[PDB]
């Protein structure tokens, strides 16, 4: 699913995303957007073997078990495939987990890029939320 920008803030504040761990719901719409273009079904390989999945890219050198990259941690407790749903819920709930662990946001590079110290509110404007 490709979900239209206030489709997606409205997902995601449904999903209890606003100002979770102080971050606003722009910050999120906006690494989604960078991440991913709001599709849901995005992957993305990365030079270590490891993969990205879904609307948030969450890597499965950490977070997701995919079957193929050897040595890694599912601290998320889900197979990576499971992010690529059109139901958001699971990329969510782990997002979560990642945006607590202590590094904030910036464990997306997009995000750290791209967002970060930018009128992220825009990303927002205009929605009935
Ligand atoms: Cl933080």
């Amino acid at each position: 699913k490709v979900f239209g920008r206030c489709e997606l803030a409205a997902a995601m504040k449904r999903h209890g995303l606003d100002n979770y761990r102080g971050y606003s719901l722009g910050n999120w719409v906006c690494a989604a957007k960078f991440e991913s273009n709001f599709n849901t079904q995005a992957t993305n390989r990365n030079t270590d073997g490891s993969t990205d999945y879904g609307i948030l890219q969450i890597n499965s050198r950490w977070w997701c078990n995919d079957g193929r990259t050897p040595g890694s941690r599912n601290l998320c407790n889900i197979p990576c495939s499971a992010l690529l749903s059109s139901d958001i819920t699971a990329s969510v709930n782990c997002a979560k987990k990642i945006v607590s662990d202590g590094n904030g946001m910036n464990a997306w590079v997009a995000w750290r890029n791209r967002c970060k110290g930018t009128d992220v509110q825009a990303w927002i404007r205009g929605c009935r939320l």
